């Protein structure tokens, strides 16, 4: 009525959407590939032909920097300014050949055949202020580190980004398993064992906030962007940096993953989004010029690289779409949706109503118009079967605060 629209009208007016299919395909494929490593709004497109940049202190001698940091790693005392400075200087050790011309947002990163490193992707300015480079456990001279040892330290340090991002209750056993697997990777060829078991977790306990240090996040995204494009001997370093891909794009990513889950084209799936507020949010996600369908674009790491502070692709940015997708997920009994956080300011009651009808529509693997018809025939209200299912899934779950499951328990019971 005044809240919902006939999908026949959405079918006429959503044909302007651009590269929506290609975007869904690329993002879903990238998410799939990333699994091997895992186990007011400002659009990101660069307009001035300058690479992303940060500022660090004066470049250190790599061998001296390695020895200082490895000593800090064993003592669970790392200086984050020194670690960033070392990580940026270590980029020169990760050299490959660009397999094809690499351009993003009008910036020619490299031409086919160019020798490139992660430093090619960004402008890292440096002051003339020396880092601290303190060493403990005795200042006795030690053998110079090999490249493989540098690669292990780089990988271990960068994994503190991923470990820092993991936070919340009932997450430290998962954190323990992740830490253990990361340690194993970086003590297994082509990497070298440079620390004893359980050192990473002890270090992370003192570095738990590092994911909120912008320069460190920036460096993690730079390495991840580089290893995504350039196959490299030490590419497994992405076990720590893969989490920078599509950061703060949980609305767009929920949308693309939702389209794949219901096995529809983006053109057809959009027809089911027939609540009036969806249109603005859907056009927000497919704004032209952002390279959402371009492989290896800066777009994939735009949040970590500082291209935008207010993502148009976040769950809040498209809260109605996001709420709807995860109420459907709740109806389907998907834990990821039950524990997701509701966008309180995006009509979670109406999204839960449409979610119940769509959940019923797709349960167990029919047209958008039929669904619209059923909702209207019930006066825009959930049926008792819907509510029973919603309660069945939520009352039988450990509803987290502000989660979709908690919303269902308080709203339907």
């Amino acid at each position: 009525s005044k809240i919902f629209v006939n999908p026949s009208a959405i079918r006429a007016g959503m044909a302007d959407l651009e590269m929506a299919e290609e975007t869904v395909d690329l993002i879903n494929r990238n998410i799939e590939d990333n699994q091997a490593h895992l186990q007011e709004y400002k659009y990101p497109a660069i307009q001035d032909h300058t690479k992303p940049s940060i500022t660090l202190g004066k470049a250190p001698d790599l061998n001296k920097a390695y020895k200082s940091i490895l000593s800090g790693m064993n003592a669970a005392k790392l200086d984050p300014d020194d670690v960033c400075s070392y990580l940026a200087a270590a980029m020169e050790l990760f050299e490959g050949v660009c397999p094809e011309d690499w351009t993003s947002y009008g910036i020619m990163i490299a031409r086919k055949g160019d020798k490139i490193t992660p430093a090619t992707l960004v402008d890292i300015k440096r002051t003339d202020i020396e880092g601290n480079w303190a060493l403990t456990g005795g200042q006795d001279l030690t053998r110079d580190p090999t490249v493989a040892e540098h690669a292990s330290l780089v990988g271990l340090l960068l994994s503190l980004y991923r470990l820092s991002k993991i936070s919340g209750q009932n997450t430290g056993n998962y954190k323990t398993n992740i830490a253990d697997r990361i340690e194993q990777i970086f003590e297994t060829a082509p990497f070298a064992k440079i620390v004893e078991h359980h050192t990473l977790m002890t270090t992370h306990k003192m570095c738990a906030n590092w994911s909120t240090i912008p320069n460190f996040r920036f460096l993690a995204g730079t390495y991840d962007m580089f290893f995504s494009r350039v196959e490299h001997l030490y590419s497994a370093i992405r076990v720590g940096t893969v989490v920078t891909a599509y950061e703060d794009c949980s609305g767009l990513v929920s949308f693309t993953g939702f389209i794949k889950q219901i096995n529809l084209t983006a053109r057809e799936a959009i027809l089911y989004f027939f609540h009036k507020n969806f249109e603005e949010e859907i056009r927000r996600m497919f704004e032209p010029g952002q390279e959402t369908a371009v492989p290896h674009s800066y777009f994939i790491h735009f949040r970590s690289l500082g291209l935008s502070g207010k993502s148009p692709y976040s769950s809040n940015a498209v809260g109605h779409v996001f709420n709807l997708i995860h109420f459907v997920g709740c109806y389907m009994g998907q834990i990821r949706s039950l524990n997701a956080t509701v966008i309180s300011t995006c009509a979670p009651h109406e999204m839960s109503v449409l979610g119940g009808y769509l959940g019923e529509e797709f349960f167990g693997k029919r047209s958008p118009e039929a669904v619209y018809t059923r909702i209207m025939m019930n006066g825009g209200r959930l049926k008792r079967s819907h509510i029973r299912r919603y309660i069945s899934v939520s009352s039988n779950h450990q509803s987290r605060p502000n989660s979709f499951a908690e919303f269902l328990n308080k709203t339907y019971s």
